[PDB]
């Protein structure tokens, strides 16, 4: 159940992808990192260039991990729990259809969900959990973590 020690981590965003605009992926980003904060002790701060916790990257099949994508639909991205280097880091699969709608596949709600498992979440067994091993589309505006999500972060930090 390893988890970070420091309450404030950095955040950066290494690539875009052509889908949707620059401005469109940060905000995307920006705001799946805010669920997580709003339920917890943990404040993200974004950097342009540097090293930084929570490195973000777009990436098709081999991207020098031992665990390859696989190209349209499938393995949506992934990500890594708390420690050093390439801990905490969260990869999404460029060769997806990455969509700022309801259509496969919406941005924010995936990395909602890796940044999920980079402050050391696991899966949930509750369909309704944002947690949920597999992906499914809910209303992106306005929208707040689960309560078993809640419960999540809340019982490895505060
Ligand atoms: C869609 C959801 C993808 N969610 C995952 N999240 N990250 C996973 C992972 C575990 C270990 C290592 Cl080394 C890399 C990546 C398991 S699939
Ligand atoms: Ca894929
Ligand atoms: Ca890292
Ligand atoms: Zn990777
Ligand atoms: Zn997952």
């Amino acid at each position: 159940n390893p988890k970070w020690e420091r309450t404030n981590l950095t955040y950066r965003i290494r690539n875009y992808t052509p889908q949707l605009s620059e401005a469109e992926v940060e905000r995307a980003i920006k705001d799946a990192f805010e669920l997580w904060s709003v339920a917890s002790p943990l404040i993200f701060t974004r950097i342009s260039q540097g090293e930084a916790d929570i490195n973000i990257a777009f990436y098709q099949r081999d991207h020098g991990d031992n665990s390859p994508f696989d190209g349209p639909n499938g393995i949506l991205a992934h990500a890594f729990q708390p420690g050093q280097g390439i801990g905490g880091d969260a990869h999404f699969d460029a060769e997806e259809t990455w969509t700022n709608t309801s259509a496969n596949y919406n941005l924010f709600l995936v990395a909602a969900h890796e940044f999920g498992h980079s402050l050391g979440l696991a899966h949930s067994s509750d369909p309704g959990a944002l947690m949920y091993p597999n992906y499914a589309f809910r209303e992106t505006s306005n929208y707040s973590l689960p309560q078993d999500d809640i419960d999540g972060i809340q019982a490895i930090y505060g």
